[PDB]
């Protein structure tokens, strides 16, 4: 499961049968399918759900777009989160792990505006290509990397004025900072069928708590996450928990041990908002019994 095959199922959703199909659009269109990352086949440029996904591409690639598909991606985009979020219900029940983990990354994506191969530093305000390119250059890759550096750096590298500065500052304060501690209950005493609980806490060291920054989504969203126990050999999904956070919060997932003897797991801690915050631990367990 690609990004591709991710975006083409949102757009083909039945929530899209009605999005506007225009008289004299299709050019538009047709040069659309010629520039979006993922070039679409046999496009029909008549069905709604071809129109859905050159929208969704050129949101995510941040392209130019006439005022009347500027409305339409809108429309499309307040239905958006929702469907993403019960596509990767879909995928991680049916126990899909790279599938379900690529439609968590694909929320952040359509909040923030962009491809899962862009740098995470395109979601600071005032960054450009050319900014992008000189952090890389430097080796600067997260916001984190930003925010360690001094003004005199700051300012050399970026060239932003005062009050840019002050748009990046409010976004970097906003940033998700968490640090994630976990506790595998009673590991000494784990028996074969019986329960592995993990108990998971995480605290936000950032400055600011509250609504997602993504100044490229028309809606208000809150900071959402998932919080995953998978088999990334096998590329199973265990145990999945949605949840929000405000200063601490404490999570707890459960799931079957498997036979006697030394297994290998990776928990997962997963934005639904913001992209370059997520976190990956592989764990062990000793399960007992027999």
């Amino acid at each position: 499961t690609k990004v591709r095959g991710l975006i083409e199922i949102i757009s083909n959703a039945a929530e899209y049968e009605n999005i506007p199909i225009r008289h004299h659009e299709d050019n538009l269109l047709r040069q659309l399918a010629q520039k979006v990352p993922h070039k679409l086949n046999n496009p029909k440029f008549n069905d709604p759900h071809v129109k859905t996904n050159l929208l969704l591409q050129a949101h995510l690639s941040r392209m130019q777009l006439s005022a009347e598909l500027q409305s339409d991606t809108e429309e499309i985009l307040s239905k958006a989160i929702r469907l993403i979020q019960a596509c990767v219900d879909v995928l991680s029940s049916n126990g899909w792990l790279s599938p379900a983990l690529a439609a968590m990354e694909l929320a952040q994506m359509v909040t923030q505006a962009m491809w899962s191969k862009d740098s995470y530093l395109k979601q600071l305000p005032h960054f450009t290509s050319e900014h992008i390119k000189r952090c890389t250059d430097k080796g600067v890759e997260s916001v984190f990397d930003i925010m360690e550096m001094e003004d005199e750096e700051r300012n050399a590298l970026l060239q932003l004025t005062d009050s840019q500065i002050a748009d990046v500052a409010r976004f970097c304060n906003r940033y998700p900072n968490i640090e994630l501690s976990y506790e595998v209950v009673d590991k000494d005493s784990i028996r074969s069928g019986g329960p592995v609980v993990v108990l998971v806490q995480l605290e936000r060291e950032e400055e600011v708590t509250g609504p997602v920054i993504a100044p490229l989504f028309p809606q208000k969203r809150e900071e959402g996450w998932w919080v995953v126990i998978g088999d990334a050999k096998s590329n199973s999904l265990i145990s999945i928990k949605r949840l929000t956070l405000q200063q601490k919060a404490k999570v707890k997932l459960d799931f079957v041990a498997p036979a006697t003897g030394a297994h290998n797991y990776t928990l997962y801690f997963m934005s639904d908002a913001y992209m370059g915050c997520d976190q990956e631990y592989k764990f062990s367990v000793d399960v007992k019994e027999a």
